[PDB]
């Protein structure tokens, strides 16, 4: 009846990929994701999905915080939902990637959160919390452990420059990142320098992905 | 106790028109509406009512997004509200029509939706889904199905001007309409072009209606 | 466990007047309200108390909105929580009047609510619905009926001016009014015309009360 | 499953010190604090904490309502979640302190709460409610009996100038302070007068503590 997230409706008997309602613990109003029912046996919750270039990423604090695009194509959940879902339970962070030259990888993180104790997380920048990597794609997330999200628009990075603005996305940018997954479209290889969406660890920092999805399944 | 929608309060046995207490799956606190418990065996949920001109529906993005007018009379639900009811379920649209010759039309459309799958609908413009026409009025809607929302203030139609400024109304528009039932109250035939409560398959593109409804109800 | 007002409070079995939570069908956070468990059986929901000009009544409209003042004394609790708890059932209303010589008088009104139909009630001006006068007081409220509420800074009156700028006030001012319970403490008798604490058909209308109390109960 | 505190959930047979989901009366979203299971049988839920000055505590009003920080450090939970738990039951306070010599010490109220009967508390500044003084400390909080809280940003303390601007914290400032655990972290004696984390009745007013924690249960 009030599944919590993509595995409670997964267990509840919803086999089918698709969007569904979710009622986090502190965010009963509930809303809807799209749940990948089918990797590692399903239970995913989505909060991120690029695939063709048909929405805008270079977005300020507001829509990074609210969420932007559809759930049956390019979004960002929001992390106002991204903390109502990772602070309720344990969840693990899977990453699938896809290249233009029909390549897929994936990155799997034991422990996910963002925003986990702090009071205001949206104050706080919703710093994150990420370890425990295995997969193919290599890992290019730790290193941004700890980090607060940053857009072009409020910079809390550990650069002198706004890491955002200059990698023309928005992060948990250090000094300034090994992944960039909400860059610019720029399919495929590119000039530019780290400005696309980047998987250096798999694709180095000049090579824009075709097809990202994040998603998240209690541990 | 906690009818989601008008066709709820029909089945739990109230059977009079009237003001009823609807909740929602995502907007538990609830909200009131006017339930047509009369056309086609009833249980449709009304979001819009033009009869005599008494309120004004040249209003901004907010109001469009809010509601105004009355429950009893002319109003608008609010596309807030239009979008908690129409994303928990699946909906089709009734639009009754008056004339004032004293005629009457219908349209009715099997699928209605308003941001069915936006992560934010507001900043999407709370798009239309629309389908699978019947009735006596003409289809005057399938032609603004995926546009998003347009008002005086926001503009996200497919004209380089403003089509709600200039129709003087707040609707889907795409280059302009076919449709603009939130149009000036004008009273029946007009000089001025497109800019009254317009059902053009009906009644033409210079002519204002006296009555419409559009009401929804689950398939 | 969770009265939807004070006579569900009276009638969980508690006796006592003071302050307690309610949690009306559209504002299911729920609020404290004080509870008058003493007058014609008990059972009344406080929304407005005068007794010694503690309280700043010339406030703004988001103060008229948003309530001020303290439960125990001199307040008003807002006219989204007057909206809340009127549109839930209908309400009869309790003016209770003492004057500086230890006169008392009351009215009673069979009917009573605000922005009962309204789709925005704050938007359309959280207008007066009042019936059915009987009493000691006189009535001073039924020519009130159906107009908007004014403050000094949102003008929705029937005057050419601001009556609540004018009067010193906040209320559902007609041109302009026949009582001000929101007018200034003035402590009896006054040369200004109209700006004090006035209930005209028991008093005049140059006449400060020493103590009013406004309270709600289920017909 | 829902827990109104602290004291909930060590009753329903949590031991350990940690974070927990809580859900007062009139939050019932609810929030995550840091629960104290140790100090006197435990059921203690923390609002403030310093213990090395990691954290700016030289906030404006919209931090002091909304809260900053990390639960499992340095923070302040809010004066909007302190209203919501000091509400919905009486509560008593417990303070915890420590000197840069390993000294500790306590201070024990019997009754604690902020706009305890406010219609607004945030309008009407969260005042304190304290009384019944025990413990090591000494009282350094009844001469805040009834003050309204005061930031850099709001004045409502009983000085012509602003007690938190001057006293480089955030407080219920009288005239100004016996008390300022929301003060800079300067390590203890320093010659700026009463401006760090001062409890004048056990270190005086030019010693900044090295830890506080301020917590509740109720009576
Ligand atoms: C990558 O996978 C997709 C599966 O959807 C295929 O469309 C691609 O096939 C290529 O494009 C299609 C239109 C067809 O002409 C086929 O012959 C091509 O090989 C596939 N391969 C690549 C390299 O993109
Ligand atoms: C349209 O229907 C309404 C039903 O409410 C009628 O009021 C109209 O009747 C006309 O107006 C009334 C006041 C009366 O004089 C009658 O004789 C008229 O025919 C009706 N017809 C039209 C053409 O508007
Ligand atoms: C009005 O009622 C109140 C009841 O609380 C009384 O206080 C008043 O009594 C008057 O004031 C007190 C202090 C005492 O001196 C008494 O002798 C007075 O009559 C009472 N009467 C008036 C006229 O205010
Ligand atoms: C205060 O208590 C803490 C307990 O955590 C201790 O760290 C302090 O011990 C002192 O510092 C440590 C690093 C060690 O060198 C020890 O020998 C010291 O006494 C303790 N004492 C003081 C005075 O701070
Ligand atoms: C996008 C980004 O941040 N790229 C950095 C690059 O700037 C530089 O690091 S740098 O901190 O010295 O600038 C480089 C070598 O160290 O490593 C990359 O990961
Ligand atoms: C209100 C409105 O939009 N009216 C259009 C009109 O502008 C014009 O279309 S137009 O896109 O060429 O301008 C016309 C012929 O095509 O069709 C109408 O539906
Ligand atoms: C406060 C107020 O409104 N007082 C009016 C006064 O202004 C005048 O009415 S007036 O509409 O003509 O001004 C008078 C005689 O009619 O009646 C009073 O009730
Ligand atoms: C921080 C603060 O408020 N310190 C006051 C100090 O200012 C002064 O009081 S004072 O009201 O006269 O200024 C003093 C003697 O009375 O007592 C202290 O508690
Ligand atoms: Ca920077
Ligand atoms: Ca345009
Ligand atoms: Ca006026
Ligand atoms: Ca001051």
């Amino acid at each position: 009846s009030r599944p919590r997230d993509c595995l409670d409706v997964l267990l509840s008997g919803q086999q089918d990929d698709g969007v569904y309602s979710v009622f986090p613990t502190h965010y009963p109003a509930g809303f809807q994701v799209y749940c990948d029912m089918r990797t590692d046996g399903g239970g995913w919750t989505v909060f991120q999905r690029r695939e063709d270039g048909s929405v805008n990423f270079f977005r300020g604090w507001d829509a990074y915080r609210d969420g932007f695009g559809r759930l049956t194509g390019e979004h960002w959940l929001g992390l106002k939902r991204i903390h109502a879902l990772t602070t309720q339970a344990a969840y693990e962070l899977h990453v699938d990637l896809e290249d233009f030259e029909n390549g897929t990888a994936y990155a799997r993180y034991g422990s996910f959160g963002v925003g986990l104790f702090s009071v205001d997380p949206e104050e706080d920048g919703y710093p994150l919390t990420v370890a425990d990597y295995s997969g193919t794609a290599g890992d290019s997330l730790l290193k941004h452990s700890g980090m607060r999200f940053t857009t072009k628009d409020r910079d809390s990075d550990h650069s002198e420059n706004n890491c955002a603005a200059f990698y023309r996305g928005a992060w948990w940018y250090r000094n300034c990142h090994t992944s960039n997954l909400n860059g610019q479209y720029l399919r495929g290889a590119h000039a530019s320098y780290a400005d696309g969406v980047e998987w250096s660890s798999w694709t180095g920092w000049q090579y824009s992905l075709k097809f990202s999805e994040m998603k998240i399944r209690p541990v």
